[PDB]
């Protein structure tokens, strides 16, 4: 893909906007914990550790079909759409300022409950294609549920780095983040920001505005480039941990927004 | 409505200021915890959660009537455009008490425990009502009827249901859990907040009157007011009070607004 | 007063220090405990609160008499001493690095008492009048010391904003940080800093250099105009609280230093 | 060495990748807790504190062999000048796992304490071993015989002894409580640490390729790779492992490297 | 001293590099606990509080001495402008050990808490000593008297005494719970420092190489050096090491010191 100049004039800019729900293991709208996993299924032991995809969050993936940008295709050159910026926003944050939903007292039975805290995750990506990923786990000797996209075959080389554990974001709530994160050795036409802060109890912290852009452009002034005039919007938003009045726990994410503008970009015909 | 240039020549300027007092609860200023909500009442189960209204802080807003700008048939008419704002949480220095009536740091000799806990602290400036998102931790909570929460709810309004939008048009009313700035739209708005969780984190504030927030947006414009008016919306939840009996109470604080104002052209619609 | 240009020439720069003490509640520097207040006296309830004025830190505040300006008041014309910068420092904030002050154990009788921490309260300002104050408590049934400045015959409302609970910071040691606070809808030729931390245990930050300069001027490029040729420095520094052996304890603060740079301002004679 | 311009022309720019694996004890990729230490064995009193080497984290290091460029006899020579690094810590979100075996948040009921603690990052870049200087928490400690440590140690290893010096030649085998960067010496490598210490503290760590990080000394002159060799060094201990047991491991990540280089003209000496 | 301007021309510049080891108590390099205080010795109460020499962390100075400049007989003279430093506090990794003889984190099969709680770094490069100002926790806390501190002690001296002022002329003489560093005095020194209290924290530290300070004031004049001296000062506690039985010690790291001088004409007093 040789790269050329951006195209100018009338209608060379587009911008679109998307909503991506959180895939925290209950996915399914009408499931009555929708936007929290299910009780973690903690391992008994290193060798039987067996968790239930219900308590495995995932990332979300969209993918967002842009206008069609050549007639004649077999011309010297052809249009695609590049990422220029994007907007982007954690939604419904106020919702986890609550006292009073069921669960354990903060101090005895006279409190409010201890709200939303712990590990936190948040990652957002923009690409003209799926985001690369690398697998690396906690422990190769986990069990992981077959319906979900995992790493095949592990030994304990996958507690590191592996080269041959690699994969693509190619399905909405199917890979694990504690499996996958984005390759730093490909993704070329993605753009990818992440943020970790661990801990069982943390206090979760979020900004959120209408007035943050991020550019998207490399080094070489060019955004993600749109194959097949496609584009690709990742995330998870893990916000911390519920815990329940047993003491069972549920992850909590959030929805994210984006907003993306895009303009038309000059390539050499493949 | 498509918008032109900005007005020169004198008087293409105003300022106005206001504050907005906290909603945490208890509205009334003659409540006895006024700034304050009531002692949070739990829910037993996930089925049963009944929040008193007195227990929810909601949005403060308020509306400022500015100077009339258009006598009506010209082909452009004027618009007045925020460009800019100071802004302050009022009364920080009040948290810095030891001695007010709770729980112990320590045992009996120690001072009691200071505001902590939760914060959430969010300002806009818009031409319009603030619009927002419904999003809640449960929908099977029961909100009070006197308020303003989301119609109907369903497993969905635990994450994005698009359905589930508002405006902030009443102070007061709208429940910070339940609604939130809706980034789909607020074209006309400019909003800014933090949100910093936990049970007994430290609250951390800073106060100046050294700081501006310029308004305009990547085309240089601000929010334009609507029939001269402008909305200035907030909430400061600056922690959680710990009475003796360790029943809780969400304690707010006033913010200030003081906002620059330019003329802007806009061709009729 | 309308202000006009700048005054330049010979002699038309000056520059002062001072520094302020911290009034803590005990204020008088032959009290044993100067730099602290006494034992916080806890309110019983909410209907009875009688904090002790030696338990109640308040603000400091100098007065700075500058050179005389205008010879002859008739003129069209008048100079005002135009505050331009300042660098300000708190002093003696390595003291608290100090394990062997009497006080609680940080674990049993072997180890070392815990230093001064909790909540924090940072504050300076320079202006060219008092600097002005807004009421709000955290309590309307709280009874203050008589001796004390704070709001007359409180109501609920005062918990919130009062647009009536207004003062001037004109007195040195009598205006309780937890009653006053600088007021943003007024102090145009003041310019204030502040910085809060609050919880009970917080580990105190602090940072101290001679590098660091704070530019007075405002979006006009004016700063603090000096009224009657006196600038007002104002300020606090509650750095936590040291805990005692039986658990009372004390608020600690400590000083602060500032060196201002002035230059003469034209203004109208009104 | 005499460094002069930088040669320009077609060809004169190449980039390399690799990632480091790290080696936190257990180093060897069979090794059932590969990526972590094994259990700390901790010292009996301050004369008696032999620690297990699979119990002490090490350095990693990596020689990257770079094309040749002369063909020696001429005036001036190129080498090969590191400008610039992209760098990640691969696999942070494995850490976001509530279900691994371990010890319990609250009751049985609840999931297992992540990993959290001490936190160490560094990466270097250089044309050559990054330089070391020795200094330990205790000299009285007796170190594992195969590992490189401080030969004859006194309680002036406690704080610098000028004369505990080393190379980093060597992946594995230079413990991190021994042995850090000697800011005495590399001049020809660029180096960049973090650390973040405590018992529990929760670990914060991001991740992009949007970050690039400029090798340039204040002359403008990046590291030069003596004999065409790039020597890439790294350790990221991202907290401790707590089992059922209480039993403790270290746990680090692997760290890619992206590095583009030019040529730079040098005097033949 | 009236100050001019700089001497341009060849050997105009000029860099020296040097360390220096903590003081935290134990200051002889013979100590078996060197680079800690012994153990802390409390107070008993208000009246009576007697810390030993060896529990009370001192500053750290050195005095380089530069190539001499001047005849002294001239209309103008040379001194030795001091521009910029790269700064660097070592061993930093050596505090990542969980096997060092102390307390338990958990039971007795964990790893022991690493040093944390308080911290306190400085670093100054001047033409001459740091000048101190003198301020303590208590006014009836007796000093050993071989350390230098505040003479004849009143209340007054919990807070600013004008009279209390020193210089820093001694290194491990001048305890940093007694002084810091004078704000209205020290026109030819700069210093930097940061504090952050409590009894657990986390001790945060970096360490690079690509670090540069500038020293120049406002003015574009750094640190004369007065008689040809460079006078380097510092302070690095980087927490509290928890003995077994609960005692505990100060510890504290090396600091390097890499500065650059030019030649500042003056003219002759
Ligand atoms: C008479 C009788 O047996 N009635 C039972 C109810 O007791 C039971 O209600 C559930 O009972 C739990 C008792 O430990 C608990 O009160 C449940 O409420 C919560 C919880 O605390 O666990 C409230 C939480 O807010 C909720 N979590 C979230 O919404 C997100 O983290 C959890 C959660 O729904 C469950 O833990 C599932 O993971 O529930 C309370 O609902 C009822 C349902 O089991 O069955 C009756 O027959
Ligand atoms: C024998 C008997 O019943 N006597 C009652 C008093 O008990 C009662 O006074 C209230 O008593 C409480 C005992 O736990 C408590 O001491 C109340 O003080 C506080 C509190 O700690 O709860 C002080 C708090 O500062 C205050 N909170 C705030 O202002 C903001 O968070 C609370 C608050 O007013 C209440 O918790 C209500 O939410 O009160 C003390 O007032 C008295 C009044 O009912 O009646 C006596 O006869
Ligand atoms: C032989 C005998 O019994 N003598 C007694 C003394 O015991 C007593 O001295 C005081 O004893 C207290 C025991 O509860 C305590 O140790 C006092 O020391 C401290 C304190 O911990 O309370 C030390 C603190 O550093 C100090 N606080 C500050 O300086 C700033 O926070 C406090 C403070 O002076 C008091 O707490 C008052 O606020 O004191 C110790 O002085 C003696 C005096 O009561 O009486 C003898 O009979
Ligand atoms: C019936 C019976 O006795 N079976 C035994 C098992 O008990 C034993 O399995 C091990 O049992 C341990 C009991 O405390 C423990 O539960 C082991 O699980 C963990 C642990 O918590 O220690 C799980 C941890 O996640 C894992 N740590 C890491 O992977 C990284 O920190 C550790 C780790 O593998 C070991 O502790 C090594 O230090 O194990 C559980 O595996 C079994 C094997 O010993 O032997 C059976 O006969
Ligand atoms: C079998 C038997 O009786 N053995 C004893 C030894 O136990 C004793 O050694 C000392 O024993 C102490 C018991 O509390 C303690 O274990 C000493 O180790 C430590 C400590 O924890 O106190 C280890 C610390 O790392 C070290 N501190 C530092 O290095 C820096 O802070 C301290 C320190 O040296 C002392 O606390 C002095 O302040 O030591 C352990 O050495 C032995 C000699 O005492 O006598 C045998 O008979
Ligand atoms: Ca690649
Ligand atoms: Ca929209
Ligand atoms: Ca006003
Ligand atoms: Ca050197
Ligand atoms: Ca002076």
């Amino acid at each position: 893909v040789e790269v050329l100049e951006v195209r100018t004039g009338p209608d060379a800019i587009t911008q679109i906007e998307a909503y991506l729900n959180p895939r925290m293991g209950n996915n399914n709208p009408t499931d009555e914990l929708y936007g929290y996993s299910a009780d973690i299924n903690v391992a008994s032991s290193k060798a039987s550790d067996n968790p239930n995809a219900t308590t495995l969050p995932t990332y979300s993936v969209a993918v967002i079909k842009l206008p069609m940008l050549n007639e004649d295709m077999t011309c010297d050159t052809l249009l695609m759409w590049e990422a220029v910026s994007v907007k982007t926003e954690v939604m419904g944050i106020s919702s986890l300022v609550n006292l009073h939903q069921g669960g354990k007292y903060i101090y005895g039975s006279s409190s409010g409950t201890i709200p939303v805290q712990g590990t936190t995750l948040h990652m957002f990506s923009v690409g003209g294609e799926p985001l690369e990923l690398q697998g690396l786990v906690a422990s190769s000797t986990t069990t992981y549920p077959t319906d979900m996209v995992t790493i095949k075959n592990m030994k304990p080389v996958n507690q590191a780095l592996d080269p041959n554990a690699k994969a693509l974001l190619d399905k909405d709530g199917k890979y694990p983040v504690e499996v996958w994160s984005p390759d730093p050795s490909k993704n070329e036409n993605t753009r990818y920001y992440g943020s970790f802060t661990g801990g069982a109890t943390t206090p979760p912290v979020m900004q959120f505005t209408n007035s943050v852009t991020t550019v998207l452009l490399d080094e070489n002034g060019v955004g993600p480039l749109c194959k097949g005039d496609k584009l690709f919007l990742s995330a998870v938003d893990i916000v911390g941990i519920h815990t329940n009045y047993s003491e069972s726990q549920n992850w909590r994410g959030l929805p994210r927004y984006f907003n993306v503008t895009l303009r038309k970009r000059v390539v050499k015909n493949p």
